[PDB]
C-alpha cells in the first residue's frame, strides 16, 4: 500500500496473509473454512495466515492453517486478468471473534465516488520496494466507469473497477494482490493489478465482487 496508513493491530479482522515460507498475497475470510482471493495468487503449498499485524513476529492472535484446495474461477484468463478470483477453502476452521472474523459479501454492486478501505502488506514505494512488517490501510473511492476506462483503455471488462487517486501518491502494489476492498461493510472488490502503484492517471483496478457472488455461492455449497 503506498501513501496508506498503519491500520492498528487487527483492526481489519477479515484480512489474511498467504504465505509460502513468505507473505505473497493477501485474502479475505468470508466464513470460518473459506478465503477469497485473486486467481493470480494461485500456487500450491498455500498456508493462510489468520489475525495477524506484523507478519515477522508471533504476537498472539495468529491462527496459521493449511489451504484444503484452491478453487480458481474456470474463465479466468491470466493475459486479461478477467475473472481474477479464486476461493481457498480451510483444512480446519477458524475460530472468529473480535480479532479474527469474516466480512460480508454485498448484495449489489457500489458506486462511483464509494469511499472503501483496502489493505495489505504489499510496497509502500512506488519506484523501490519497501514491504512492511505491519498491516497498512487506505481510504480510496471507487472511480466512475469513464475515468477507469479512459485509464487503460481496452482493458477494462464488466467484472473489473478502478478505485484511487488520479493525482497519484496513494494506491495498491505489488503483495497486496487478493487482498480486500471493503466498502460499507460489504467486500466489494479484490486487489488484482494495476500500471505501476501510485502513478498519475493509473488507478488500481479490482475485480468487481458483486458480480460473482452467486458463482462463490454455489461452489462453496458444492465442496
Ligand atoms: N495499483 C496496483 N495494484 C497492484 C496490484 C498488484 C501489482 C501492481 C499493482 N498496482
Ligand atoms: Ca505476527
Amino acid at each position: 500500500i503506498v501513501g496508506g496508513y498503519t491500520c492498528g493491530a487487527n483492526t481489519v479482522p477479515y484480512q489474511v496473509s498467504l504465505n509460502s515460507g513468505y507473505h505473497f498475497c493477501g485474502g479475505s475470510l468470508i466464513n470460518s473454512q473459506w478465503v477469497v482471493s485473486a486467481a493470480h495468487c494461485y500456487k500450491s503449498g498455500i498456508q493462510v495466515r489468520l489475525g495477524e499485524d506484523n507478519i515477522n513476529v508471533v504476537e498472539g492472535n495468529e491462527q496459521f492453517i493449511s489451504a484444503s484446495k484452491s478453487i480458481v474461477h474456470p474463465s479466468y484468463n491470466s493475459n486479461t486478468l478477467n475473472n481474477d478470483i479464486m476461493l481457498i477453502k480451510l483444512k480446519s476452521a477458524a475460530s472468529l471473534n473480535s480479532r479474527v472474523a469474516s466480512i460480508s459479501l454485498p448484495t449489489s454492486c457500489a458506486s462511483a465516488g464509494t469511499q472503501c478501505l483496502i489493505s495489505g502488506w504489499g510496497n509502500t514505494k512506488s519506484s523501490g520496494t519497501s514491504y512492511p512488517d505491519v498491516l497498512k490501510c487506505l481510504k480510496a473511492p471507487i472511480l466512475s466507469d469513464s475515468s477507469c476506462k479512459s485509464a487503460y483503455p481496452g482493458q477494462i471488462t464488466s467484472n473489473m473497477f478502478c478505485a484511487g487517486y488520479l493525482e497519484g501518491g496513494k494506491d495498491s502494489c505489488q503483495g497486496d494482490s487478493g487482498g480486500p476492498v471493503v466498502c460499507s461493510g460489504k467486500l466489494q472488490g479484490i486487489v488484482s493489478w494495476g500500471s505501476g502503484c501510485a502513478q498519475k492517471n493509473k488507478p488500481g483496478v479490482y475485480t468487481k465482487v458483486c458480480n460473482y457472488v452467486s458463482w462463490i455461492k454455489q461452489t462453496i455449497a458444492s465442496n
